[PDB]
């Protein structure tokens, strides 16, 4: 978590922003994509994120930040010409924008709601395990991406079902684990919500400190992930080959690294499933793209070094990944 282009970001960002910040890791691609996107996230809090964003996404770009509280929002704002001067030279010259809302149903968020379709890329650090209607949520964030728009996220996950007991407890609840969802119905879910397609970016385990706590959750194992779910169209349930390829043609890195899974070296050509080429086509990674025509269709997509891992079930995946303490 939190990598080293951001960090010089986050330097210039206000004090009081950073030390009333309560995150999970990072909900933020390192690779400069970002430029003129617009971004919105989701529980914003004090706007760490926002700013973060902010900066990332440059002039031509958006933030609007979401939250329910008041007190939250009251010192985000406090900072908006602050950062405008700090990135863009002047005040009163950002793309940061605050609403009051619920983010299930940002249709009514204050002081004006969210449409349809205007929103690039969803973010939201350590926020959505406190929902109490995920699939609601899932389906609010469906609802205001664009096509080819993506939801990349970083919240906490389980191992495991928790108990009756351990889902009721506000102590766990509100400590972020008794809202996090088992691996498995977190897919289940999202696929619900119109995302066939979830793509893992990064893990890391979550301990719990204190013993009392352990006691409701007595052999669960929790994580943080990082995961970008795009919302285009023809996505699919499983990843098909049709002998394609993608090679990243430079711009915004010497790589491009999309998911544990793709890695791009500019000009170096790397087969992808017809899922990864979809994304790449659809969305605006297009732009430091090029995508072979589909072939015939060979099953499931094998040309990949991991591609046995790449169809496993998510928390799978995950637990695969994580271990190893061989740094
Ligand atoms: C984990 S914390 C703060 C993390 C925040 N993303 C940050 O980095 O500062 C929970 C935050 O999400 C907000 N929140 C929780 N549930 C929400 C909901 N249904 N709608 C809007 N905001 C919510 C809380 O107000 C609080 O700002």
């Amino acid at each position: 978590a939190v990598p080293e282009s951001h960090r010089k970001i986050l330097a210039d960002i206000a004090d009081e922003v950073l030390e009333k910040f309560y995150g999970c890791g990072s909900t933020l691609p390192a690779d400069g994509s970002l430029e003129g996107a617009t971004v919105l996230d989701l529980g914003c809090g004090t706007g760490r994120d926002v700013y973060l964003a902010s900066k990332l996404v440059g002039e031509h770009g958006k933030v609007i930040g979401v939250d329910m509280l008041d007190n939250q929002l009251e010192v985000a704002r406090k900072y908006v010409e602050y950062h405008a001067e700090k990135f863009f030279g002047s005040p009163s010259r950002s793309n940061v924008r605050f609403l009051k809302g619920f983010i299930e149903n940002l249709a009514t968020a204050e002081p004006e709601g969210v449409p349809d379709s205007s929103v690039d890329i969803v973010i939201s650090n350590c926020v959505c395990n406190l929902s109490t209607n995920k699939l609601a949520l899932f389906k609010e964030i469906h609802r205001v991406l664009r096509d080819g728009g993506e939801l990349y996220f970083s919240d906490v996950y389980a191992d495991r079902r928790l108990s009756e007991a351990a889902q009721q407890d506000p102590i766990l609840y509100g400590e972020c684990l008794g809202g996090a969802l088992y691996l498995e119905d977190f897919r289940r879910l999202v696929a619900e919500a119109g995302f066939r397609d979830v793509r893992l970016v990064s893990v890391g385990p979550v301990d719990v400190s204190d013993p009392q706590l352990r006691k409701l959750v007595p052999d669960v194992q929790f994580y943080s992930c990082t995961f970008r779910c795009f919302k285009v169209a023809t996505l699919e349930a499983t990843r098909e080959d049709y002998g394609q390829s993608a090679t990243y043609l430079g711009g915004i890195g010497e790589e491009f690294k999309l998911d544990r899974f793709f890695t791009f070296p500019r000009e170096k050509p790397v087969r992808v499933d017809r899922n990864t080429a979809e994304i790449i086509r659809h969305s605006r990674l297009h732009q430091w793209f090029s995508v072979s025509a589909e072939q015939q269709h060979m099953g499931l997509f094998k040309a990949n070094d991991s591609y046995a891992l790449l169809h496993a079930p998510l928390s799978m995946q995950v637990e695969q990944l994580v271990s190893g303490a061989a740094a």
